[PDB]
């Protein structure tokens, strides 16, 4: 289930047959800062939900999964325009890895000096990679104005991203780019759209269930 790398900075934990969570530790702020993403093992190659803090980590992550699953990373879904999500955009672009995002995430990325992801995702976009079905959903502003969630309909698995706080998060964290008055409605939009969720992957911390969305709503009070 769990697989680390050279230094411990990169680890992958299996949720299921074709779905794994990737977690990388940062260096700026706290003393570690562990971000989560997903690795989708499809029949057409590997698909990642979010990159990492920087190019160095993004390269390692890619090389780790490509060697392990014996297929190439073909696409990446960027959940918002913050560093730990879009930091390795330069690596993805130069290797020919498709970087999907909403037009708003792309716009913000460019404004902040990062290379632009595709800006192809709408409010609701349905993608399919080989066998793997993936739906992206913009539920409104919250953690950032552009944050989106990712849903795997075949597993009822929701990648909540930074819009969703783990049980360990006792506060909202970085709210510099957040919309605390709209974040609750956005969370409600997710709950209304996905009434039956098996697992919820937060932007950082332990995987949980619908309870993390409820936990986030409480943190917003
Ligand atoms: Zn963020």
């Amino acid at each position: 289930t769990v697989i680390k790398n050279e230094t411990g900075t990169i680890s992958i934990s299996q949720l299921n047959k074709n779905v794994w969570v990737h977690t990388e530790l940062g260096s700026f702020n706290g003393e570690a800062v562990p971000s989560n993403g997903l690795v989708l093992n499809t029949s057409k190659g590997l698909v990642l939900v979010d990159s990492s803090w920087d190019d160095k980590l993004t390269k390692e992550l890619i090389e780790m999964v490509e060697k392990k699953f014996q297929k190439r990373v073909t696409d990446v879904i960027i959940t918002h325009a913050h560093a730990d999500r879009i930091g390795g955009i330069k690596t993805l672009k130069e290797r020919g890895i498709k970087a999907h995002s909403t037009a708003l995430t792309a716009e913000l990325a460019k404004k902040n000096g990062y290379e632009e992801p595709l800006g192809d995702l709408q409010t609701v976009t349905n993608l399919k990679f080989g066998n793997m079905k993936v739906e992206t959903f913009y539920p409104g502003k919250g953690h950032t104005e552009d944050n989106i969630v990712v849903w795997l309909p075949q597993y009822n698995i929701l990648v909540g991203g930074s819009l969703v706080k783990s049980t360990s998060a006792k506060d909202l964290g970085n709210v510099a780019d957040a919309y605390v008055n709209e974040w609750s409605t956005s969370i409600e939009n997710v709950l209304k759209r996905y009434r039956n969720i098996n697992a919820v992957v937060p932007g950082h911390g332990e995987v949980g269930d619908k309870g993390l969305l409820l936990h986030t709503l409480d943190l917003l009070k």
